[PDB]
Order: C-alpha cells, then structure tokens, then sequence
DNA sequence: TTGTCACGTGACAAA
DNA sequence: TTGTCACGTGACAAA
C-alpha cells in the first residue's frame, strides 16, 4: 500500500485493542473530516521496514519501543517534536524509551510487563517459584488439568526465566549498551533454559505450545496459569474464569526479569500526514478519554500518560504488572534487538524441540546476536567479483575453442577444454581431473 | 509436534468453528477417556505436506477436498474404510470430491461456496451484475459509504469473476483432467481480470484488502457488500448489521462460476490412532449433535450428512449458497492444483497493485500452472553433476598448483593458475581474459 | 529428456 | 577487512 494526502492508515499488532482505537479514529473523522483506517496485518514488525524503504507502509505504526531504533537507522521514521506542554503530560522514563541518538522518534502510549495468570478456583494460592512447577502439575494432572501453559513460540514469554539467574541481552556500561558483549550463552542463561527443556522433558510443558493454544488451554480452564501481559485481560473476562494477576515466580531464588516494553508509535518518514498524524496521537489518543476507548477493548497496560495512569494503576492487575516491570528491565531500542530476538527464539525453539542441546542453541545464540550485518556495498562487492571472475574465465574458454583447434566432442563443457589444454602443455589428466606431468 | 497414542490432535482453518469442534471432543473424551485437542496453526495446508512427510504432524487434519490429492500422491494420509452403510449417509458427490485413484483420501463434511453478502439497510436491492458496481459505490461514497470490498490477496475469491466468461483452471475431458491444459490466460479469464483491476484504478476497490479488512468493513457497515462463504455469518449476526445472502453478479451476462470446495477430514497416514480417528470421525462429528455443535459455532454450509442436511437446507442463506454452487463447480482434488493456486495468487496480487500488466500476470500464471515440479531425483541429479563438474576442475587446478612451478604469487585464484597454463601451451591472455596464440 | 554455465550467497581463512 | 571456492537451482539449449 502507499500513504496518501487526507487519510490516515495505522497499522497495530492482532493482539492490541484495534477496535477501541478504530472507534478513536472515528471521532477523530467526525472533528475533522480525515478518515482514519485501522489494521491489524501479521508481522507487520518485519513487514514495515520492507515496504518503507520505498515509500510505502502505513502512516503511523504502533509496537513496542525495541524495534523503533532500527527503523530510525534505516531513516524509516519521522521525528516526532511535541511542545514542552505535551512532553509534561507522559512519564519521563516512557520518553525515554523512543528516544535514539538524542532524538525521539514515536510516541510512547504504554507499558507493558508480563506477570503470571492463574486460576483462583484451580490454584487458590500460586506458586512463589519455578521449582515447585513440577510437582503441581502432577497434582493437577491427576484431576485432568495442567499447571502452567505458556507460548514457547516467542522468546519474549521465555525470557523472564531465561534472565533470572544472570541471562541477559546486551550488557549496558558507561551510559550505553555493548552490541558484541551478548549475554545469551552465560551460566544464567544456561541454567534457565535447561529448566525450561527438563520441564518439557518431563512432560510437564508441550514444546509445541503457541500463543493461541495457551491462551485456549487457560481460558477454557484446563490450565492452571499462563504467563501473559494485559493484552490478555480481555479474553479472560469474557471467560467463566476467575483469574488472578501476580509476580512471576522465583527461580534460583532469584526473581524472573521480564523484558519491559512501551508500546509506542511511529509516524512514517515517506507519510503527506505528518502534521495530521501528530494531531490524532497527541490529541486525541493520547488523552483520558482516547486511551480509555483502547483500554476498554484490550487493556494497554500501564499507560504513559500520567492524567490517565491514575485511574488505572488503582488496578490490582496493573500494581502486579509494575511489581514485575520494576523487577525487569525496559528493553534496548539499538538495530541489534531484532537479530538478539532471532537468535534467542532459535535457540529456544530448537533446544525445546531437541535438535540442539541447550549448549549448542545458546551458543548458537550468542554468535548469531552479535554478527553484524553485512552493508548493501559488501554483498554488491561480492556479487560483482564472482561476476567478474565468472567473465574472465568465459573469455579464456572462448579463445581457447575458437582458436585451440582440439580434437573436441561437438558438445562438451569447459572441463574437456581444460584437459585439451592441459595435454597440449605437457599434462596428463586422468578421468577423475588427477592431473601430472 | 508427534501424535502420541491414545490421544488425538486435530487441525482446523482459523476461520471454522474449532471451538465447536472442541465441544465435539470434550464429548470423545468423556465417552472413551480419549483426549482430542482441536488446534488452528496458521497456514496449515502448507505445513501439514512439511512435517507429515516424516511422521509428524496431527491425526486428523481439515481442509478444502483440493489440497487432499497432493497430500496421498505423497503418501501422508491413511486410506479411508467406511462401511458401505455409513457411505450411504453422505451424499455420493461429496465422496466423489473425496476419492483419488480409486480410493477415499478423507471424510467428507460440508460443501461451500462464495455468495453475495450486502447490507439490507445500506442497499434493500442488490446489484445483479458486476458492471453495475461502479456506479453504486459513487452513489455510495457520497455517503461515506462503499459498494464492495472481499479479500483480494486469496484468488479463491477472486476466481468466480475470473471464470465467469470462460477462465478455466484444468480442462476436463475424457473422465480425467488435463494437467497441461490450464484455461488461466484465455480471453474469458483476461476480461474477468480487467474488469477488477479497472475497479482498482478508479477507486472502487484498494489492491491490498484482505479478509480481516473486508470483514471487518462490512460487519462495521462501512461497505455495502462484501463477498465470503458461511463460515462468516456468526461475525455478521453478533453486528447490527441486518444482512442477506444472495447469488453472485454477472458478468458479461455469464453468471459468476466460484470454485466449490469440500470441506474434508484427513486421517494422517503416521496415526496410530486411525481407528479412534475413524470412531470419532464417523460416530461422533458425522452426526447431527455433532455437526450442529460445529455449525452453531460457524455455519459449516451444506452438510455431506443427508439427516442435517435436511435441516439446514431449510435456510434461505444455504440455499443461496448452493445456488451459487450449481453455477460453479467443484474443484479438483489432483496433486497441480497447489501450483495452480499459487500461479492465480501471484498474477491477481500483482495485476492488482500494477506490477504487471493483466497479460503479463496470467501469461506468468499459465506457465507456472503447467510447469511440471522436478522429481527428488531429478534435482538430485543436477546437484550431483555440478558437484562433479567442480571436483573435476579443483583436481586439476591441484595438479598444477603443486607440480606446475608456475612462479604464481602467495595468494591466487584459479584464473590465475589458468593463465600459467594458457601461456605455458602458448597462448596470451589479457587481463579480462582475452585469450589468443 | 539430459546437459552447460550463470547466479549470489555461504563456509572458511589469511591478514 | 578482503578474498577463494563451494553450493544447489535457474536460464537456456540440443536433442
Ligand atoms: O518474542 C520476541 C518479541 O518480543 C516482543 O514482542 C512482544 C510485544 O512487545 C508485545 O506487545 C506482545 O505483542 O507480545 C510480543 C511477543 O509475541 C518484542 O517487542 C518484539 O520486538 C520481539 O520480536
Ligand atoms: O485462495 C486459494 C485457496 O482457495 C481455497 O481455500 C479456501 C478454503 O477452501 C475455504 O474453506 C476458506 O477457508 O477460504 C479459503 C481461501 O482463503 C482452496 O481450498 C485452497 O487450497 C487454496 O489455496
């Protein structure tokens, strides 16, 4: 698709409450006039920096601020400007997760933490660590139920556990973050994986396991607990289950660091609405009533705007969601996260499956979080040289055929060529290419 | 994932009632003690051929009857053994859709077709041709309104515009279908095509709407119309949308021909539950308790089971539906029908988004429809060629390189090596390889 | 059908 | 960093 002068398009993960902000695109019509189009398209994370190279993709993109940087060094986003009385109206720290190299490049809307779901009715007291899991579900599992279900598809639910005694991404000293220091393959790591494989190992968690069955498994209530972030409230309500919301279990004694993110938005460099695009986020989503026509749809989390946070973090829902952000960390917005969360669901994915050992994945991971991409100009340099060296070659079997005058097939391929001229220069060449004088 | 004995797994499209499904299984499960888990994986009919080659994959998987003659060609479905008694309860055709070679690939379960879906209040008389269209949505868009919009990214709805004056997939003739006589790049299929990429020049319909933009238009009464099977009723009836189903528009005074598909049940050939996937199957969702369980979740269509047929045929939305059938036909179950689809999705994405010229997409499309898919042998054979081609080369080039006393640099490539020889058999080479005595 | 050479990126290594 | 050769499939042709 291609922005276009007097519409708005906006592009949301499946997951967020798309409906409530395509209602906030409605009033925004109706004051104005400008038609504003809400979609919800799948890898639209992957999908934005493919299109916008060249000019296409939506007018504003909403996800968590960690792939915001990279965009912002492929020159794909606007700088966002807001006055002094704006900025005054979010949390200083929500700023700071869109800001990269000095310059704020979206709009922070909220936070977002994973805690721990469980089933009042099925688990009236919740386990306070990792390692008494086990033993739950086999208790559970004699009246039929599971204790935990979560999604093992996306590292992003594994790396609370992961973080816990000592995983982390890149590590941060003197006022930044170290790109080739990876923190994926040390003993913390290790050991929190492994925990995670055994469990799946002792049947205890299936390594196929996704978004959609956990959250089916949970809601339907065959499942004790889930990890999830607010986005999931929803579904829960509408369901017969009377859940809870907690800190995330202990492991090692030590408590599981979620990653923390601040869904944010992202006005498109190539867009003609730049101005519009502005005038709907900070007036009109970003206010009490705009983010509370979202939240009421999919809960947000603990939103950046401070006039509106008030009323939410009085949810016990959202203290516990804090409880575990405070534990974790907001996560990096560098160009490497996208290739740190490959790598880490790689390793996930195939140490949960068993192709690889859990030494070997995180290792794997580690090597993999770290390489750098090689530049446009490296691989045209590359393309170019087989080129070259592929049309010095042609040449020299083109004169050898025309002029060489050997006793040739009437069809053969340059190797019979070489041999022809291998002889003629003194050479024996047997079948196989061993050659000799 | 592995299937695991004693227990069943199931996969169903995202867009079925696997909710209802579910039901069915809780029922399984509390008569036999046999668990069966109902999951829609994104993608399915793809990934089913992926992993089934090898043992894994679900028990049972659900599909349209035309992907199902690929998966036996490959082995990856168990034959189908029902009793002459039960066969009786199905309707013969959709068994026909179901055999291959001889032999019964898979459970018939309902018939489904495309079929007109507009908004009475926004449009009391429905258009009964497509070239009319184009003036509805100017009558509409004064308004604020639009007159259609259905997904443009999957030919399946595509096609009954495209074979409605004379495109064809696999010509028919002699009790067989001609898989090198594909009808995708015929005057008929031409103008079927133009006309809708002409609604996308003048702004009647955007090239890059898909299902959830369509649905989600039409069920917010955005768009007077919109084009899907049955499954999307329940959507619509939970909206305030008061909506009919009726017969698709002409073109060119040709009625709309869409592809009719059956929606099957394949039992995995690497099952060692076959017959509790045939006792579930048979005695459990080919039933009325157990299809209206399904139904009630999302309309199914026209049943392959004679009792509930008999029910459901008393609405005027199925009857709509299997008017809309009769004009259509029903799809081959043969092997190509993967490569045909695949050719019509990338000519209609591209014709729509101007990439290419509708000549130029279905000429594209006819090619690859045709095209015949290369053995395992045979691309094994050219990856052993050339790899004896290059051992043959790096043999020689090693002889020379130790007995040759070419007085050759520390580091060099083959070329250079080539030379030496060149000019050793004397010859002269250039340095872009000009070579002559 | 088999067969030649092109193609751009991967595995590896010297520096 | 630059640089070699491998790698399997594509474009094209003889038959
Ligand atoms: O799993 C890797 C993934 O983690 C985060 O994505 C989250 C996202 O922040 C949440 O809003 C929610 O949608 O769940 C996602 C995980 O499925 C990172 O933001 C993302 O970049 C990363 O790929
Ligand atoms: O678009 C190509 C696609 O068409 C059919 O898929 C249908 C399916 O039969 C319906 O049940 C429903 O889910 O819509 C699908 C299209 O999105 C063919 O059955 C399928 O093989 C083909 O790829």
């Amino acid at each position: 698709m291609k922005i276009e002068e007097g519409k708005l398009v906006i592009w949301i993960n499946g997951d967020k409450g798309y409906n409530g902000l395509a209602e906030v695109g409605k009033k925004f019509e109706k004051d104005t006039g400008i038609k504003v189009t809400v979609e919800h398209p799948d890898k639209l994370e992957e999908k934005f920096p493919q299109v916008a190279a060249t000019g296409d993709g939506p007018d504003i993109i909403f996800w968590a601020h960690d792939r915001f940087g990279g965009y912002a060094q492929s020159g794909l986003l606007a700088e966002i400007t807001p006055a002094a009385a704006f900025q005054d109206k979010l949390y200083p720290f929500t700023w700071d997760a869109v800001r990269y190299n000095g310059k704020l490049i979206a709009y922070p809307i909220a936070v977002e933490a994973l805690s721990l779901i469980y089933n009042k009715d099925l688990l009236p007291n919740p386990p306070k660590t990792w390692e008494e899991i086990p033993a739950l579900d086999k208790e559970l599992k004699a009246k039929g139920k599971s204790a935990l279900m979560f999604n093992l598809q996306e590292p992003y639910f594994t790396w609370p556990l992961i973080a816990a005694d000592g995983g982390y991404a890149f590590k941060y000293a003197a006022g930044k973050y170290d790109i080739k220091d990876v923190g994926v393959d040390n003993a913390g790591a290790k050991a929190g994986l492994t925990f995670l494989v055994d469990l799946i190992k002792n049947k205890h968690m299936n390594a196929d396991t996704d978004y959609s069955i956990a959250e089916a498994a949970f809601n339907k209530g065959e499942t004790a607990m889930t990890i999830n972030g607010p986005w999931a409230w929803s579904n829960i309500d509408t369901s017969a289950v009377n859940y809870g919301v907690t800190v995330l279990p202990t492991f090692k004694g030590q408590p599981s660091k979620p990653f923390v993110g601040v869904l944010s938005a992202g006005i498109n460099a190539a867009s003609p609405n730049k101005e519009l695009a502005k005038e709907f986020l900070e007036n009109y989503l970003l206010t009490d009533e705009g983010l509370e026509a979202v939240n009421k749809d999919k809960p947000l989390g603990a939103v950046a705007l401070k006039s509106y946070e008030e009323e939410l973090a009085k949810d016990p829902r959202i203290a516990a969601t804090m409880e575990n952000a405070q534990k974790g960390e907001i996560m990096p917005n560098i160009p490497q996260m996208s290739a740190f969360w490959y790598a880490v669901r790689t390793a996930v994915i195939n140490a949960a499956s068993g192709r690889q050992t859990v030494d070997a994945a995180l290792a794997a991971a580690q090597t993999n979080a770290a390489r750098r991409k090689p530049s446009w100009r490296e691989r045209e340099n590359n393309r170019r040289r087989e080129r070259r060296r592929r049309a010095v070659a042609a040449k020299i079997y083109t004169g050898l055929r025309a002029q060489g005058d050997y006793n040739l097939p009437k069809h053969c391929d340059n190797n019979e060529v070489l041999k022809a001229l291998c002889v003629e220069a003194g050479w024996v060449v047997e079948e196989d290419g061993t050659t000799y004088r």
